[PDB]
């Protein structure tokens, strides 16, 4: 994508075709995120959720052969415009893995016309762990989870094949 690179530090952006109020719900509501938010071939179960100013969500990516954990705290939503959090790999004794420092995110509402576009300030650790999600090429797996999204708040949205 067109998007704007730092040294540790991605700024990631994407239009959803969608009202403003169901895209931020998106982020702030367990009955929507788990709907969206997972990898290819793997679900998500949402333990328990709270999106707000000094909030936090246990949740977990059921994958094929494997069961991973993460919590995600809230620092600051405020508004149907802006969402702040900390994504820390969690642990079987639920808090974290204690090994890594937290991750941060900030998604910050810019074009806003008719569809909606939230723009994500993500901060990853330091030295190389942006930059190795470059050469990975992550931008379009983001966009892929998003077209799940975009997907999930049209509902009757279908048009993802057997990719060939």
């Amino acid at each position: 994508m067109t998007i704007e690179k730092k040294k540790n530090k991605i700024i990631f952006t994407r239009t959803f075709s969608a009202p403003i109020n169901k895209v931020f719900d998106a982020y702030t509501k367990r009955e929507l995120f788990e709907q969206w938010f997972h990898p290819q071939d793997a679900s998500v179960t949402v333990y328990d959720f709270n999106a707000t100013k000094g909030g936090s969500a246990f949740y977990a990516i059921q994958a094929p052969q494997m069961i991973s954990y993460t919590i995600a705290e809230y620092l600051q939503v405020d508004a149907p415009y802006y969402i702040e959090y900390l994504d820390y790999f969690a642990t079987s004794k639920g808090e974290k893995d204690t090994s890594m420092p937290g991750m941060h995110i900030t998604l910050n509402f810019e074009e806003v016309k008719g569809k909606t576009t939230v723009t994500s300030t993500s901060t990853f650790p330091t030295e190389s762990a942006a930059q190795q999600a470059i050469d990975m090429g992550v931008e379009t797996g983001m966009n892929s989870t998003l077209n799940q999204l975009e997907k999930l708040l049209n509902q009757k949205l279908e048009h993802h094949h057997h990719h060939h």
